[PDB]
């Protein structure tokens, strides 16, 4: 069970978001088609970090956090009617976003589908 993010209630999502499709994404910075994270502020789709065991992606999502400070991202492919995998870079943990349905609706994602 994951704790509520300090960012979840007041998260600012940028105007003119993309319509994020239900499948088929790519990292906007490399050819990764798996392990992709949607930043809930700006709708960027970027790959996951390289772990110290050498597993994972090319760090594009975490590099974008370092540049923007936009702290919440959701792992694409984990969204269900029951929730999703949400990471907070600032809190450095998996978190609960009680405003997830609103935050995903901003991108045209209906988690109930
Ligand atoms: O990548 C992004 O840009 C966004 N996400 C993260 O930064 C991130 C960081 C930590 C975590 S974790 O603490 O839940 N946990 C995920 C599984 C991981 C691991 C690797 C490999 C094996 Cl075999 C077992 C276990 C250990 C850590 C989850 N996501
Ligand atoms: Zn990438």
């Amino acid at each position: 069970v994951r704790q509520v993010s300090k960012h979840a209630f007041s998260l600012k999502q940028l105007d003119n978001p993309a319509r994020i499709p239900p499948c088929g994404w790519k990292c906007s910075k490399c050819d990764m088609r798996e392990n992709l994270w949607l930043n809930l502020t700006d709708g960027s789709i970027l790959c996951g970090r390289r772990y110290f065991d050498g597993s994972g992606g090319n760090n594009h999502a975490v590099e974008h956090y370092r540049e923007t400070g936009y702290p919440l991202a959701v792992k694409l492919g984990t969204i269900t009617p029951d929730g999703a995998d949400v990471y907070s870079y600032d809190e450095d943990d998996m978190v609960l976003d009680p405003s997830l349905a609103e935050h995903l609706s901003h991108f045209g994602i209906d988690m109930l589908k």
